[PDB]
């Protein structure tokens, strides 16, 4: 039926070509109008996460009480030019060694450097920004000293306490070696036991646990350390753009300072939480020139290879501008609606629309070239008749592609969702502006060609032959079998080695050639002993103010054995398996060890009933919990809620402990209502060393396994609350937990669409379709085989290029399958030969441009992500699809093709 519409409308475009060029122009301008309007290129690195994914819902929950996870700037600083030294104690005998970085004159230099960094000036909003402004001080009143994780916080960042020495000039009863050896074993104390005194706390960045500052030490003896780790945590509050940016500026001066810092006594590594999203943007420039010159070669070929100085140069340029017009239109309307225009979309979309649109251009133009007008036939009748001969094919392919991509936007991997929207529309708009504006400006170049005026100013060429000779050899029953054998061999190969495909991005690979983050990843895998931290979160609803409520969560001292912190501790004994690193560091156990009557920590005034200090003189401040036998037991009743806010207001006092303001302040949520209640909580620990792309995934899986294992044991009946873990990266690496099923779903959905449209549209009869769909399945399976053979991973980028791949293979298989299915020659081999000579000779010119671009793409692409993912998968899709469409599909139709 469509033949009437495409014929009559083609005649229309030939008669009156003004209304269609002008109509289409109004369309284009109307969409590009929205282009520059929005053009919001998303870039926060949660674009790899789904807004409904359990990981991002968990993040949106953890942002309720601690808000965001802090930015982290780190330094692995090591001493290369200083040998070890030996500490011999005095009365007791137990010699200890001290590694290179633990020399004292070095620790002085580390202190001068850390003080220099501790105050760096930066300009934001035409103002001035200091570290103290933006780093988190766990006590906004009291001392606003900033958290700073170094071994030097054992010595309170002062050279006096470092050079402390107790003993006469000759012997040394207890120097800094003894203080260090004491703190690394109990870093939550305010009073050393060796000297008269000192404190193992610091400039109050909390109790400096020894694993976050030491590196390269063997096992438990930290003294054998070989590198110092220094961690500055800075606030993040993603919920704001004002101050996050000034933080980014402070880091921007920071990095330049550390890089331009000479100290031959030390070799340094470091990291700002923007360094990745910075050097990555740096690498996203090395290829741009190569991409543009690639498009110059494709454009140039398109201009040249058209027709037999009457070259259709202006026609090729025009069709190009129509394709670019289609891209700008799609990005336009979708921007208008509000679609974050990601970068991968900028790499894929113009390549796609350029390839397919160019193919349509060649089908049409070449179709007219091989046609010769009849006796008294007219231009309207001729170009209209050809437009009918071809149009339902271009509409078939482009339509199945559009519904395929659009239907592809159904998953939640956002990189493929945004893509499938943009492309799913851009293909359609390309077909509109292509069958309307392009053909109507094709009649113009026709009349110019027949009135002898030059194209730019004012038979059958070759590949018709080349395919009239290629088409017979390929399917003389002498050779048919051989071809089927080759393709079944390759397909069997890929079927075999598709399982051993690598899941996940190799973060060390994604960095520029000689960036600094590479040395940072290596120096992490070498020395470091702790990984990212995890916040085992207990949601609202737990009793807490009860025996069985505490024992379900409390740790040790009669607190079950399946309790939460007992679960994380037992899970930490096997660190290199259950990737849970170290001790859990609970609040409720410290609270219990704080209200304790034997402590003089908690005291309330006898007469104002207000909480007395731990350091105050207490004339009348009596103890919170009496020294009865029952009073020494944990606060079971509402007294729990009575004293808990005082603990979370209490501060480090040398007559008491670290108090709750230290770290459990921003950890315990006190819900106010019907008295009081305890909301959500967390138990901060640290993952083991995570380096491999499989490491992170294993850590997330096992951590959530601990979450569920605890949740069943908390005797809970229903989704009233769970115990999920949060970390920096669970958001980024939860997407790999379902990549298998999401890939299968998406490719099966695109295949279901293409098969449906090819079934119903291309008349009927399945076999016409099922042959095509099956051939596409071959294209994808062999594509996976290339991934394995060429070392290509299976992340969101490669997946996007797979969806696109199944997209463009339709441009090969579809026009051939149509040209075959609607034909009446004396043999099936005849129809396959013709369908391979007419359409095939044109599809092969919707190829050699993308191949002649795949050439130059490699020749200077520096980004190894580009060389590995985009170039290699592009090459595999073009050669693989082309061979599977112009070599295999004819032979297959020559035996199973339908008969008419
Ligand atoms: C890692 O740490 C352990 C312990 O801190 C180191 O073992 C110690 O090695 C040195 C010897 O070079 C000494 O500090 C100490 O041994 C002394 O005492 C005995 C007394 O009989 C004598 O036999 C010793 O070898 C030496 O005189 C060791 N201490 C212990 C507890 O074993 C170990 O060498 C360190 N390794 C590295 C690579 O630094
Ligand atoms: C899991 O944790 C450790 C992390 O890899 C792993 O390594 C052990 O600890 C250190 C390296 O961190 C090394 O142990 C060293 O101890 C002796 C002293 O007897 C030293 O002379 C040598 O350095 C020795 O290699 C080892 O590399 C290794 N082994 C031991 C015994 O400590 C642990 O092995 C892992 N443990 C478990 C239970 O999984
Ligand atoms: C953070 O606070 C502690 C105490 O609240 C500071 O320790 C004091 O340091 C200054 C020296 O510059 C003097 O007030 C005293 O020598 C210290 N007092 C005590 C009680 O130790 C610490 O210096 C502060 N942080 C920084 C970076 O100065
Ligand atoms: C550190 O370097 C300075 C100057 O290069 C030098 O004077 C000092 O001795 C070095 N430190 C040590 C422990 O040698
Ligand atoms: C930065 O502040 C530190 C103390 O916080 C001080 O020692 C240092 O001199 C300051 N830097 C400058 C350039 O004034
Ligand atoms: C920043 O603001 C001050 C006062 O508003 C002004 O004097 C100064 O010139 C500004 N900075 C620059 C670089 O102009
Ligand atoms: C540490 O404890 C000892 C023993 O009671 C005491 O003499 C000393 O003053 C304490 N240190 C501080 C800083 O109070
Ligand atoms: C807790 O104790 C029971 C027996 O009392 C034991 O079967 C169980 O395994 C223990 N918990 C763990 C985590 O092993
Ligand atoms: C309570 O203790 C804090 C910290 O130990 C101290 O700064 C404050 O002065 C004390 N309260 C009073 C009223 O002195
Ligand atoms: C507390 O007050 C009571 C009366 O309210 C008095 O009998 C008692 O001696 C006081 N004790 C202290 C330690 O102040
Ligand atoms: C985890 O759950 C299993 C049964 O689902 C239970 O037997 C076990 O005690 C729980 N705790 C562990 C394994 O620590």
């Amino acid at each position: 039926c469509l033949r009437r519409l495409f014929t009559r409308w083609g005649s229309f475009c030939v008669r009156n070509p003004g209304c269609v060029i002008f109509f289409s122009l109004v369309f284009i301008t109307a969409c590009s109008s929205g282009l520059v309007f929005v053009r919001v290129t998303t870039n926060p690195v949660d674009l790899w996460s789904a807004p409904s994914s359990q990981a991002r819902l968990e993040k949106e929950y953890f942002d309720q009480h601690f808000g965001p996870f802090f930015r982290t700037e780190q330094l692995i600083i090591r001493a290369p030019l200083t040998d070890k030294h030996i500490y011999q104690p005095y009365p007791s005998g137990a010699d200890v060694p001290f590694g290179p970085p633990l020399d004292i004159q070095i620790l002085h230099q580390v202190l001068d450097l850390q003080i220099a960094i501790e105050n760096i000036t930066a300009s934001y909003d035409n103002e001035t920004v200091t570290l103290q402004d933006i780093c988190l001080a766990p006590l906004s009143p009291y001392n606003t000293n900033c958290t700073i994780l170094s071994v030097l916080n054992y010595f309170q960042n002062s050279h006096s306490v470092l050079d402390h020495k107790k003993g006469d000039d000759f012997f040394v009863y207890a120097d800094y070696h003894t203080h260090f050896l004491y703190c690394v074993r109990a870093p939550a104390s305010l009073n050393d036991t060796s000297l008269l005194h000192d404190p193992c706390l610091g400039t109050f960045g909390g109790p400096v646990f020894p694993w976050l500052v030491l590196g390269g030490y063997d096992d438990q003896n930290y003294n054998n350390a070989t590198a110092l780790v220094i961690t500055f945590p800075v606030n993040n509050y993603y919920n704001d753009t004002e101050k996050l940016q000034r933080a980014q500026a402070w880091e921007k001066e920071f990095i330049n300072f550390v890089k331009n810092y000479k100290n031959p006594n030390l070799t340094i590594s470091f990291t700002a939480e923007r360094s990745i999203e910075d050097e990555l943007n740096r690498e996203s420039d090395s290829d741009v020139f190569t991409v543009v010159i690639s498009y110059a070669i494709m454009f140039l070929y398109i201009s040249l290879a058209l027709g037999h100085v009457d070259s259709k140069v202006s026609l090729g340029i025009a069709g190009i501008l129509i394709v670019l017009s289609s891209v700008a239109c799609s990005l336009g309307v979708f921007s208008y609606i509000g679609l974050p225009l990601t970068l991968i979309v900028i790499e894929v979309i113009p390549f796609l629309v350029l390839a397919v649109g160019v193919d349509n251009i060649f089908i049409l133009v070449q179709a007219y070239q091989r046609d010769e007008r009849l006796q008294g036939e007219t231009l309207d009748q001729q170009l209209g008749r050809v437009l009918g001969e071809v149009a339902p094919s271009m509409f078939l392919s482009s339509f199945s592609e559009t519904v395929a991509f659009f239907l592809g936007a159904l998953s939640v991997m956002p990189a493929v969702h945004t893509f499938s929207l943009f492309a799913g529309l851009a293909v359609f708009i390309d077909f509109l502006l292509q069958i309307t504006c392009f053909v109507s400006l094709l009649g113009l170049d026709i009349k110019r060609q027949e009135k002898n005026r030059l194209d730019i100013f004012c038979e059958s060429c070759l590949f018709r032959f080349f395919k009239n000779s290629y088409s017979p050899l390929l399917l003389k029953d002498w050779m048919r079998p051989i071809v089927i054998a080759i393709f079944v061999g390759v397909l069997s190969f890929s079927i075999a080695v598709l399982n051993k495909v690598d899941i996940g991005l190799d973060q060390s690979l994604s960095m520029p050639d000689d960036s600094y983050m590479v040395d940072y990843f290596k120096s992490i895998s070498q020395y470091l002993h702790a990984g990212p931290p995890v916040y085992f979160v207990l949601e609202e609803g737990h009793d807490y103010t009860s025996s069985k409520g505490q024992n379900m969560v409390c740790g040790g001292m009669g607190c079950n054995n399946d309790s939460l912190v007992q679960q994380i501790f037992n899970a930490a004994q096997l660190d290199n398996y259950t990737r849970i690193g170290f001790a859990p560091s609970s609040w409720i156990d410290d609270y219990f060890d704080w209200v304790k009557p034997q402590s003089s920590c908690c005291r309330v005034d006898n007469i104002t009933d207000q909480f007395c200090n731990a350091s105050v003189v207490d004339p009348a401040c009596v103890r919170c919990r009496p020294l009865t036998p029952e009073g020494k037991q944990r606060p079971q009743g509402g007294d729990f809620m009575r004293f808990l806010p005082m603990f979370l207001s209490d501060n480090p006092n040398p007559k008491c402990g670290k108090g709750g303001h230290a770290a459990y302040s921003s950890a315990v949520n006190i819900l106010l209502g019907h008295g009081t209640r305890v909301g959500a909580t967390y138990f901060m620990t640290y993952h083991t060393v995570l380096q491999t792309s499989a490491d992170f995934i294993d850590a997330l899986k096992k951590a959530r396994l601990i979450a569920s294992n605890v949740t069943e044991t908390m005797g809970i009946n229903g989704s009233a609350y769970r115990v999920f873990p949060y970390s920096v990266f669970y958001v980024f690496y939860e997407q790999y937990l379902t990549i298998i099923d999401d890939t299968i779903f998406n490719l099966g959905v695109s295949l279901g669409a293409i098969f449906l449209v090819t079934m119903v549209l291309l008349g009927c009869e399945l076999w016409s379709a099922v042959i095509m769909c099956a051939t596409i399945a071959m294209v994808l399976v062999n594509m996976f085989g290339v991934m394995w053979l060429w070392g290509i991973s299976l992340n969101a980028v490669s997946l996007v290029n797979l969806v696109m791949s199944c997209g463009i293979s339709v441009e090969f298989c579809s026009h051939i399958t149509r040209a075959f299915t609607v034909s009446m020659k004396g043999s099936r081999v005849e129809r396959a030969e013709e369908a391979l000579a007419h359409m095939g000779s044109s599809v092969f010119s919707g190829i050699t441009l993308t191949k002649f671009g795949g050439i130059v793409v490699l020749a200077f692409a520096k980004s190894q992500i580009f060389q590995i993912f985009y170039f290699r998968m592009y090459l595999a899709m073009v050669l693989l699809g082309a061979t599977h469409g112009l070599i295999f599909l004819p032979v297959l139709l020559s035996y199973i093709g339908p008969s008419v």
